[PDB]
Order: C-alpha cells, then structure tokens, then sequence
C-alpha cells in the first residue's frame, strides 16, 4: 500500500503541477505533522536541546563562505532584492552558527544542542520526485551540537541513542545503518576526514551497530551515519542521520574560550532523527497502511447517534471527550447508523462510539474499532481514561 | 523603550545584514513565539477551525490568475526551476483555495474555516524596515473562511468576536478600528465593492464598535476592517484584520454544490487576529517593557543559592519545577543575592526563589518578584500550584499584584 493513494483516501495532503515537489498539508495530514513535532519536542526537552528558528534566506555571499555555493550550487533556489542575491536555505546549519556567534561563548556553554524544525528547499530534478519521500520543500527535525573534541564520543552516542529511542515508539523492525565517507567534492583536509570517519565507525561499533560503508556518499562538510528505513516496495530511504563536521564552524568564524583559556573552534555534530517530516510521514503511512496509532490518528474518536433522539447525548459526550484532550467529532447526519460506521471505518478512525436509546438511559456508549472489533457497552469515564492512557503512552497498538 | 533594545536585553532574536528583514529567533524569543501559537491554537479549536499548511512557493502562472501579479508585483520574491518561474508566497489565500479545490464541496461543508500559521515574504524596501514590526519574512495567524452569502454576517461577527476575545487576554479592550475601502488598483466591480464595504460596516455597527473609514487603503481583492495597536511612540500598527472577498474564489475556480444542486462560488473572508506573530511580539515587548505575563515569559522562575551549601537543594527544586512543566533555571553562581536579583530582574524573570540554609531546613523558598516585591517564604508545592494556575489561566498579573507593567492605561 502506497502512501500517495492512502494520502488521497484519508485527505492527508495533495500536490499539484503548479508547485512540483511542494506539499499542501490538509487538516488531517497537518495534525499528524504537528503530533510528530510535539513528540520530537518532548524528547529534546529531556536531552536538553534549545529550539530556534533561522531565516528562510540569506545572502549568496554567506553561502559562498560555507562552501555551499561551490559544492551545493545546483540544489539551491535563488532570489534577488535590491541588487543582492539570496539563497533559500537548503540546510539550517549556517543559520545555527549565526545564532551561536551572537554573544561570547565558553566551555561552560558546551555541549550546546541547538534544534530547529527547519524548512529546507532543494531544487530536485522533477523526474526524481516521488510522493512525500522525495520533494523540493521539506522540514527537517534538525539540530547542531557545538562541542569540544573531548565531547565528540558522548555527543555522537547521545544522537545514536536518541534515534533508537524515538524509532522504538514506531516499532520499526528493519533499520539499516550506513557510514557514508568522503565525497569527490569536499572541504577539509584528508587528515580531518580520516579522524571523522574513524570517530563515526568506532561510535557505531561501540553501540554494537552493524553497518555498511557507502563510499563517496558523505556530505561535502563531513562523513554521515545514515539510518535507513524501507517503504512498501522495500526501497531504501535515508531518515535519521548523524554527521561530524570539523569545517563549517571555522568557515563561519565560530569560537569559544576553552577551560584552559585557549580560544578554539567548536566541533559541530549535525543530526536529524526523523529526517524530513514529510518523508517520515510517507514511511509511517506505509508502515501502518493508514492505520495510525491512536496518538497520531488525525481523528481519534467519532461519536454517532442512531436518530436525533440521541443528538443531545452525543453533543454532550463530544464536548466531554474534547475537553479531555481527545480529537473527537460528532456525526449527527440523517444517515443510517451502518452508513456512518462504514465511513469512519474506511477513514481509519481508531474508535467509534454509537449512542442509541439504551446508551442514553445508562450513560454508557457502545464502542467499536476501525478493525471491526466490538468492545460492547463501556462507561464513558472508562473510555476517556483508556484513551488518555493510550495517547499519553503513545502506544503502538491497542 | 524600544522592542529592539529589549530584544537584545532578553536575548530574544537578532538580525544581520546577510538577511535583511529576516529574523533569527533565539531560544528565548522562539519560546514566546511558540506559546503564542499554542494560545491561538486553543482558540482555533474552540472556534472550530481546520489548521493546514500551504507550500512556500507556487507557479507565477497561478499568481497571475489572482490579480497578484498586476497588483502586488513589487513585493513578490521570485525564483526559478527548470525554466518555470515561482513566487515565494506573500499571502496564504491562494494555497487555501487550492486545498478547498481538492474534492467536490457541498453547501454541507460550509462554513469551512481554514487556519494556517502562514509564512509570508514580502520584499519590503530596506529603508522602511523596522525591527520586528516591519520585516520581509513574517508569519501570519491567518485563516480563510469559505461560506455562503447567507453566512457572511455570522462569520464576520465570529472573526470580530475572536479579535476582542484574544486581545482581552493581553488587556487590550479599547481597540482603534478602521474600515479601509476600495483602493485605486483593484479587481471586482463597483457593485461588488459597494456590497462588501456595506457588509463590513454593518457588522461593526451591529457589534457597537466605533470606527472610521480609511479611504483607498483596502486590499486589491476586498475591503478590510483593521484593528490598530500602538507602540511606545504611539505609532499605529495594523494587527487584527477581517476582509471580505468576492473576487479570488472565482478567479481560482472555487465552487460548491448548493441546495438546489446548482454550482455556486463561495464567499471568502480573510482574517488574522494577532496580525503577524513578529509584529505582535514587538507590540507586547514594548507595551509591557519586557515584563511578559508569566505564561509567555521565556524563563518563568530562577532558583538561586547563597553559598555552595544550598547548591544541592536548588538543583532538586529546579528538577521538581521542571517536571511540573515550569520554565525554570538555577543560578548557582558565587555572587551576592542582590547581584543575582538585579540580573534576573533585567532579564524580566517573573519569580526568583532564594534558598539559604533556613530554606534548605524547612523545605521552603523565599519568593521575590521582578517588580521588587518580597513575597516571604512559601512551600515548594504552594509555589508550584500558584505558578501552574497563573500559567494555565494565562493571567496578566502576578501573585498579590494590582497592576502589571503596561505603557497604555
Ligand atoms: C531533494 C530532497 N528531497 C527530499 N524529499 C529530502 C528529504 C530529506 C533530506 C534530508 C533529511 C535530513 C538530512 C539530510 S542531509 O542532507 O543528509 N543532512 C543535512 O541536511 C544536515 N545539514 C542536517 C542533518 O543538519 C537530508 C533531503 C532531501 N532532499
Ligand atoms: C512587508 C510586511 N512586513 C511586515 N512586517 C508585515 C506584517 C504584517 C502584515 C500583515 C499581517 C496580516 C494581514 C495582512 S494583510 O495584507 O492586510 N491581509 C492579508 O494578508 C490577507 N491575505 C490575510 C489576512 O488573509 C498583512 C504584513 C506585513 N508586510
Ligand atoms: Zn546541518
Ligand atoms: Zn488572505
């Protein structure tokens, strides 16, 4: 099952030829995107990240300094104003360094972990575009960690642990790791590349991760660990990535005062855990075949009446569920109850609550699921507490 | 005092010449921006809005169809790929209509209220840029409501109610209101403009809102109610706006099946309540002189020790307040208590919890505020519950406080 077909059926998003590779998130798909942002934020809270927002575009001059112009030119969208040329950012790193560069820094500030849900644009050839997997405008759950050489091992280990921690929520059984080494066009010395590739290879082995080399596929600024997930057709897609950069901070004049009073350039680790939100949503859509776990489901509960005799009770329950923080809708249409149930089932709404006269008298609800399971009559507070528990725990099934 | 000065003082954001009019949001300014998004979302929910995201760019051909190319050329950034020209969006409306246009719509689907925190770029001349108030890249708390002619009154009224509801949280109740009428360069017939302008005036009148006309200041596609807020120099900034558009939906082939199975074109109401997030933060910054309400404050509480002896205790408390959902920092430095209070007052931190030996003993904290007020010792759990309530109610004013700092009484 193809995320593009499911995305249309569940009204998640669309794309059009007036904007190739550019996603229009509809309400329900955007709800998924936002829930993923909430999840990421909760994880970055524990791991102590800042969260920032950089500018959408910056002077071409700045992208010339980083090496992006010489090593990344063809991917970049450019625009002009008042005789100055700007690049729409294809990466968030240079903006993060700009923010790091505001205010004197010392060893006391390191490791400084700086995250952003960063909108990137990369001008992918149109013949290479595919659904949500390969687009031109996407958002990374990005971060750059500024640290000392002595902190590299712990900080890279932290990124690796974050990947497996977050991925375990979604239950991925196939996670293939690649180590992508020096590409033909690059910055930094061969010596720097030797150290950076060895640091990543050793980090993988210390974490007991079998990996394969992907020769020549590293970033222009540094080698990359890539966490690869697989779509329905078993095509490989880079999702999480951890990269070691001994070059950009220097090109952008980043420095701090060390514990020993020597002013030094910080090491920068680049990482994304999900990768791009769009691609990760494509993956989840296929992985679950549109049956999103309850915490991610655009609409968690639909409550239906049999006739308008139960309209008032249905409205009351809907407000009660909604105030409990559940994404709930009332379906009060003059349609047969079996017509309503089938519609919400096909929409993959996890839970459907049916209210007939028996339910109104008892203060209960008849509960069924999108898999056709019939949970019978349940008391309203019990369904609320069960749902709240499954949402709060981000449970994989139930 | 200017929001740009306070912005530096509180490390909210900065700007550089490498990106004129593009904001770099630091952690603490982004915290305020994010909390405003949460607040607006709470209202989108209550008022029954979808929330969507349109793409940054779309073909110039589409922008030509709207009348934006003729009427809005100067302000648009363009870029190209594979011999096709794209406009970076200056508004979110055309993207919303593209979403509406997916799948057959019926009168049953109306009113359809579609919100977006919509990132816009407008190529403002560099000479007229001004801090956060006038930038090139900004985010509107935007929405378009697609409705029938019979629904206009209720839907415009709903937007007006939403403006006063949201502004009341900040203590803005006496709002200056203008009705901006047809500009010299416009689309749509005189008849359509007469109607749209009357509809907005009747809505204001029905709501007992005094207003003035502002001739020729309407959007190219429709007239605008404008809600003005003032900065420290009493300069008038457009914040909230509610607009009536009988032109764009037809230009972009929007339709729905009416009750007699006839094809109809939806009316579109545009509105932003805060305006742009950047401009609204600038306004709040100046209005409160950086004394943001606790729910918005980048750092809500600072816990400080006197000597090394209380460091262990402060850390326990910081962890405890942090698990309770409060934005809290520890200040463990070898500095005098008064030195710390002055710093965190300049940082506008609502509450400062002072921990000496006697506090370690009794499991309590000595509470001070950024307004110089000594609130005595309180129990940790008492402080937590009171902060939680101040945050959840989005209270304008602090514990035991009559009047928050605000420039306009
Ligand atoms: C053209 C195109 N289309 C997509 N759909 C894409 C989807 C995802 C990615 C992608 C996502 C995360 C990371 C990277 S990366 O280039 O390997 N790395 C970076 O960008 C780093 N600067 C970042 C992790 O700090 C790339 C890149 C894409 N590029
Ligand atoms: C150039 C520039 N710089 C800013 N800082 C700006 C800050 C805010 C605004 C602004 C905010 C809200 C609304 C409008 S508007 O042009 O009047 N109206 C619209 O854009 C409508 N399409 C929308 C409300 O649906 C404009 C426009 C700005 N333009
Ligand atoms: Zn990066
Ligand atoms: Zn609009």
């Amino acid at each position: 099952r193809d995320h593009r077909k499911i995305g249309k059926q569940l009204d998640l998003y669309h794309m059009q030829e007036e904007a190739p590779g550019m996603v229009f998130w509809h309400n329900d798909g955007w709800t998924i995107f936002r829930e993923l942002e909430v999840f990421v934020r909760s994880k970055l809270k524990e791991y102590q990240y800042q969260e920032v927002k950089g500018p959408f575009m910056m002077d071409r001059v700045l992208w010339e300094k980083t090496g992006h112009w010489d090593n990344y030119k063809d991917a970049m969208f450019t625009t002009s104003s008042e005789n100055r040329e700007y690049c729409i950012k294809p990466m968030n790193c240079p903006g993060h360094v700009q923010i790091f560069n505001q205010g004197l820094k010392s060893y006391r500030d390191l490791p400084l972990r700086m995250a952003e849900f960063g909108s990137c644009h990369r001008n992918e050839p149109s013949g290479s575009l595919h659904g949500l997997m390969r687009v031109r405008g996407f958002t990374q759950d990005d971060a750059h960690i500024f640290c000392t050489e002595e902190q590299i091992r712990d900080e890279v280990n932290g990124c690796i642990r974050l990947v497996y921690d977050m991925y375990s929520t979604f239950g991925f059984e196939k996670i293939v790791v690649k180590l992508s080494t020096r590409p033909e066009k690059r910055i930094g010395s061969d010596e720097m590349w030797d150290r950076a590739e060895a640091d990543l290879a050793v980090a993988l082995e210390e974490n007991n991760i079998p990996f394969e080399y992907q020769l020549g596929e590293g970033a222009f600024y540094g080698p990359k660990i890539e966490f690869t997930l697989y779509d329905c057709l078993d095509r490989a897609w880079q999702c999480g990535t951890v990269q070691l950069d001994f070059s950009l901070p220097s090109r952008l004049s980043a420095s701090y005062v060390g514990e020993d009073n020597e002013r030094k350039v910080p090491v920068m680790i680049h990482r994304a855990i999900l990768g791009s939100m769009e691609r990760f949503i494509g993956i989840l859509t296929e992985e679950f075949a549109g049956f999103f776990p309850t915490w991610l489901a655009p609409v968690q509960v639909v409550i239906m009446n049999i006739t308008d005799s139960q309209s008032e009770y249905v409205n009351e329950l809907t407000q009660k569920l909604s105030n409990a923080g559940i994404r709930v809708k009332a379906d009060l249409r003059n349609e047969k109850i079996g017509f309503k149930i089938r519609e919400h089932t096909l929409r993959r709404v996890p839970y459907m609550l049916v209210c007939g006269d028996k339910e109104v008298e008892s203060g209960k609800v008849a509960v069924r699921t999108r898999r056709g399971k019939d949970l019978g009559s349940m008391d309203v507070n019990e369904v609320i507490e069960k749902l709240q528990q499954e949402i709060r725990s981000r449970s994989l099934k139930q």
